[PDB]
């Protein structure tokens, strides 16, 4: 069934529209859940494509990386939900964006409380990077026509001003994206979204984390043993802050819910500088590099991508696995678990005096931890696991798409309701 549904002129996905980033999840041709990330930066482009160009046009193929078909994205895009002067233009999207001095982006007036995403003035700067996600994934899964059921949510405030109603409203029509560059030249893509559904974001959460899509079936993710209508506290740990939210009834609790600078930034620089430190007790390091400034890994993401990321999947995989953390520094390798498993557990410590006090401020029934916190604090916090009620996501690692994910699984639930 979900097969023929598949395998029709449609997408399904889930859509989350975010500040910073447009994200989606959608099932693939295999009936997999496949995701990516388009940042929310545009800039006004020229009719055609341009051969003055920043880089030469042979440079990924020295690049070792996933989802370049988002690396290039110079669109026209013909939708009556964008104004006429946008809808008659090209446009920068994403990543390609950056690099333009006359870029867009999302800001915030007029001291720190965020704007409203699609009013008049705002709307492109959401509705550009959404279509091109479609885009992408309608190309990616090689079909140039798709009905597209929209599945997307608003957080709360927005319900003040709005009307799911009014969004869905926006969005019902055609829609054409045509790629002027990269991957995709020469494609264009016809979009017709006729229905949809507005979910709770946040709350929806609970849905990634309980449910899992392979290969077009709906599976249960062991896990969480969920009884309906009770509350949830969802943790997100973050690199520079700590997202405290509670959930009851369906609704985030504003009282209680909250937010620190309880990050992994700081733990994370600390072990950077003891590796560094470890490296030149070793003689050939003294040898050649006494007295400089250098160091093996270059930011915090190398660091958590190369070092830390490949052992924590292997502890993800077995719980009886013991983790070995070896950095190489041009030739020499050195054995520096102790260094990264302190400061993993030094952070896992302070979080968990941090979702304990939160558990008991919240009675909550259950008491979730999501974001990339999770990941580096793994070796730590699984041992909260003991606590009935706790919950760390079998799928962790799939955290950063949490709400597309659940905008997704939902989405595939309405269509079957359909029959």
């Amino acid at each position: 069934m979900v097969e023929q549904m598949l395998s029709k002129n449609m997408l399904l996905g889930g859509f989350d529209t975010g500040n910073i980033k447009a994200k989606i999840s959608f099932l693939n041709e295999k009936g997999n859940i496949e995701s990516f990330a388009i940042p929310t930066v545009i800039a006004e482009a020229p009719p055609a494509k341009i051969d003055l160009k920043s880089a030469p046009s042979k440079k990924n193929d020295y690049v070792n990386e996933k989802d370049e078909d988002i690396e290039l994205l110079h669109v026209r895009i013909i939708s009556n939900s964008l104004d006429g002067d946008a809808r008659s233009r090209a446009w920068y999207v994403g990543a390609y964006a950056k690099d333009q001095e006359d870029r867009q982006e999302p800001t915030v007036d007029e001291m720190g409380k965020t704007e409203d995403k699609f009013s008049q003035k705002n709307k492109k700067l959401h509705l550009i990077p959404l279509f091109t996600s479609m885009a992408v994934a309608a190309a990616r899964i090689g079909k140039e026509e798709v009905s597209v059921p929209f599945s997307g949510g608003m957080p709360i405030e927005d319900y003040k001003l709005r009307g799911e109603e009014q969004i869905l409203e926006m969005l019902y029509g055609e829609h054409t994206v045509e790629f002027l560059d990269g991957t995709y030249e020469g494609k264009k893509i016809k979009i017709t979204i006729n229905d949809g559904t507005m979910n709770v974001e946040g709350v929806s959460s609970v849905l990634a984390i309980l449910f899992d899509i392979v290969n077009g079936e709906i599976v249960e993710v062991e896990g969480m043993d969920a009884e309906i209508g009770e509350s949830y506290a969802i943790n997100d740990l973050g690199a520079g802050t700590s997202d405290n939210a509670f959930f009851e009834d369906g609704e985030l609790n504003k009282k209680l819910s909250t937010n620190t600078d309880l990050g992994t930034n700081k733990y994370i620089d600390e072990i950077l500088k003891n590796i560094k430190e470890r490296f030149m007790e070793n003689e050939i390091l003294k040898s050649f590099m006494t007295d400089e400034i250098e160091s093996p890994f270059k930011t915090r993401e190398d660091f958590i991508q190369r070092l830390v990321m490949p052992e924590v999947e292997k502890m993800i995989e077995d719980d009886t696995y013991k983790p070995t953390f070896s950095v190489k520094w041009g030739p020499v390798k050195e054995n520096v678990t102790d260094i990264v498993m302190d400061g993993m557990l030094k952070y896992a410590e302070d979080q968990k005096a941090s979702l304990m006090k939160f558990w008991f401020k919240t009675n909550a029934d259950k008491n979730i931890v999501v974001g990339g916190g999770v990941l580096f604090g793994y070796a730590g916090l699984r041992d909260l696991k003991e606590q009935d009620g706790f919950i760390l996501p079998k799928n962790i690692q799939e955290s950063a798409y949490f709400t597309s994910r659940s905008y997704l699984i939902a989405n595939l639930l309405e269509q079957l309701n359909k029959e």
